[PDB]
């Protein structure tokens, strides 16, 4: 990645063995559970396009997902090229094309040049945005359950049902507003008869905390 | 997080793989036992709002708790906006709204600008305060036992009973004064007959050490 | 903690995930065996009062011990206040009270101010002293055996008996002089008949090495 | 490897125990699965020829593969010598031959001299290129299955078949274009009758995402 | 320990959690096998007397050995005091007594003052010398076997016998010269009849390599 | 070891706990398999003679091998003394004898003086050369199989036979030329009848890759 040294300068630093192993192990253990995306984003802080490709390429399994990710990257690259056409002056910085942002046709030195320019052309952040769009699509595709099928069991603690409900909603990746709206609507409808009766009596505008206390 | 470099300057540094893994594993192993809060606070030393969201977002389970935390954050954000209304000068620092402190509508660069300003607007510390308020509520909600049900078993060593008593009191999160007051009151009443007789004979003003020695 | 940077300046540094985990695991594995105290002291080198509270607060179990520690800290704080009364000048350093040394009513910045002052008011070292006094009391309380009950078994190797003897003496925390004096007195009396006869024949002034060789 | 210090200078640094262990363990666990190549490239960032030989020499097993790699390196070295003949001025930098790039007849100091020259003669990057050519050949040789034998089982989830298909294609190392072309051709032909009927109905130009959704 | 910073200055640095854990685990796993001494010496590189006491005090078991070590330290301290009598000028460095070198009556700051003086009074190196003398005595005491009882079994590979022979000799801690002399004398006499006949035929001046090849 | 700091100066640095543990564990797990030598060389990058002795002395087992290594070191030391006789000027650097290079009669400060001199007298690199000569002899001695006994089993995959063949050749440590020559000679002769017939038909000058493909 590109980090700050002590004369305040932005310099390249090798991706660390700790970072590499952390990402490989997170994919092995969590596959494409939603929390893998924020872990990817944190582990790739300051990454060049080369670093991002390294992280993705070091994944051994899940090649269906990785092929879908390549399709998404290429689509985002194509839209980049449409909005930002390109074309060389001796010793001058050229403009990155989509494939340069994705690190396929650009060199590490070109990537460092763009990222450390004034003003910086943040090819790492742009590429990471495309990758996260792709991973989100994979997370949704690999979501095992529809929120419509998350219903509280007759003897299931309300807390465990709510955990399942919002876990599913996260993989299904509804908005943060919908997740705030299902509290008074779908969460109540999918509760079991005993808790539903209690939740109905709480009235409108009950917080999640109040609902969970009531059915505790 | 934001740390000091060697020309004494406050600079951004990537959240480390060690920090990320430590938090994920602490939640997996301890869930919302009370000691998780001071671990969270220590692991997030110097954190930006982005770093705090990373830590919370990397948690895979417990989505009922994480949704309750979002509600608490939004409430604290709303109170921030009520006390601190907002509203742009070219190239000047704008004032953070509640959602900016929570890192949802602010960029990393804006967060760094506020935290490293003179005087600093410590959006990381403000947001961490809101998160800890939320986690405390979760710790209390997930406390499995009332202190009224912690009673010494007929053959239970007094030390083991006291461990259970103050463990429960901590999750129930009574004040630090009440924890000092239950020593002469509820701790004695919930002891078994044999130790209670001994504790009654010690008289008023006995320290916890003296009570534990007496019933040892 | 507070450490030295390269322009020779004393600066604050975040407590590391390694340090935090090491302490948590040492308590989990060793509880309050005597060797935990020197480990605590080493892991808290340079600690602020905040860091010391973090270490103590991250302990999940043993809440009877942690409550006893709080009592000891409050007693030491009260004695501090009696010897050092307090009381504000704009922008000037105030004097720490007992609760400020214990980090309950002082901020991190105040703690850094005191510790890095010229001359420094070492609130971290003062607080650590109080904590160690408390931990010592806990180690003694949780010592499972009196030295009077450590007696060599008829077939127990002398080395194993001596290990048990000085292990118990350490938890019972006799002086370093008494530990040097029991060599010729209690260690011999509690040996088994066969070794005792040999030890009696060595005469006065025998070293531990000589006694262990003789009964080997 | 060669890294940047703080006066901006390119200096040699010892290969770290973390790097050494990571590579040894990656070979032990993954053998020559395709993802081992990008891990090798990332772990050898900035490596001198000495460092590259260290990494290869620390591998204990797989000596058939390592002997094949030596053959490939020697072939690339021979082509280097053909394109770049060589031949000494007192205290002047000599030109590297193939065996010097491979680190067999060059010293560490000569390697540092070339890599840190202005302009740099990047013997580490040149040698790494030769090694990766060799590893690719090994990955292909050790690929256990032809893509022609990857056919969806009657009850095999389409996702699992696609994982196997592109995993095999990766080891077989078809182009990135062919991997984009097999989506509409071989992937459909090797699907089971039920999914094939669905995929045929999607029509031409279907994305991998659309095909996987259709057969989900 | 005391280490060099970048303005070339000798400064104190906290003992690291890695160092602390490494020593504790080496004692737990190896007890007082001879190789523990060089590990102790390496882990305590640059240590102050405080650091050395920390390492010794963090050991939980083996209190018979640790008490013997204290006796040896006190003996060496007494000899120090006899050779180097002591006795204060305001703000001047006093001379260390034996107990100051052992870190019992000296402060960390006094220790740093002596170690970083010009010329340095290396109290850490002096104390480490005393500790190693004590550990050597313990290693010898805890040596389980006399070299006289190491005899090659009728079917024992010569290599395994030689491993046992020099392992025992190391714990018994004969000189490095004796270990070179037993090659032609005791090593042959304690071999089994079949190898002894072969070794006798090699003649005088045979190297260990030649003896091991002959009986292989 | 001796490393570069930031004013470009060669300074001593303590051997790290990571390095120490890595070497100890490599010997425990791999004994004297050939790949242990390049691991030793990499882990001892920049080592002083003291560091090299530390690494060798921390090995607990294999004392027959370590005694053979001492013999080899002494032989190389004797040859050093024969080629480089020695013999003192006040405050001047003396010339190292064989035992000084091996770190037995030299101090750390003398070692640092020689290694950081201009021009440097690289006692660490010279001593490491002697140690590697000794380890190579041990690797050969402990090689369990002659290459003459590595023959392909009737049903053994050719790849597995070639792995065994070059693994044995490596321990037997034939030249790198012989390893290139056995490809067309001994590798074919020791193959099983079925593969041998195929290999004979390939003709002269077949590469290892071609032979392995043919018998795959």
């Amino acid at each position: 990645p590109i980090v700050q040294n002590l004369q305040g300068q932005m310099v390249h630093q090798c991706i660390s063995p700790d970072t590499l192993n952390a990402w490989v192990k997170v994919v092995e253990e969590k596959a494409f559970s939603p929390e893998v995306i924020p872990m990817f984003s944190a582990l790739s802080c300051g990454a060049t396009p080369q670093d991002l490709n390294t992280m993705l390429n070091t994944v051994g399994g899940h090649q269906a997902a990785m092929q879908m990710l390549k399709e998404t990257i290429n689509e985002e690259a194509a839209e980049w090229d449409r909005l930002h056409p390109v074309h060389i002056a001796p010793g001058q910085m050229r403009e990155p094309r989509g494939s340069d942002i994705a690190g396929t046709t650009s060199t590490l030195q070109e990537q460092i040049g763009w990222m450390t320019h004034n003003p910086p052309i943040p090819v790492g952040e742009i590429y990471k945005r495309w990758i996260i769009l792709g991973l989100n699509k994979i997370v949704r595709m690999y979501s095992p359950t529809s929120i419509l099928d998350i219903r509280q069991g007759p003897k299931e603690p309300f807390r465990d049902y709510v955990d399942r409900f919002y876990k599913t909603l996260r993989a299904e990746q509804a908005s943060q507003e919908v997740k705030n709206a299902a509290t008074e609507t779908l969460l109540v409808q999918n509760a079991n008869p005993d808790c539903k009766t209690i939740l109905k009596a709480l009235g409108p505008g009950a917080t999640l905390e109040e609902m969970m206390t009531a059915c505790q």
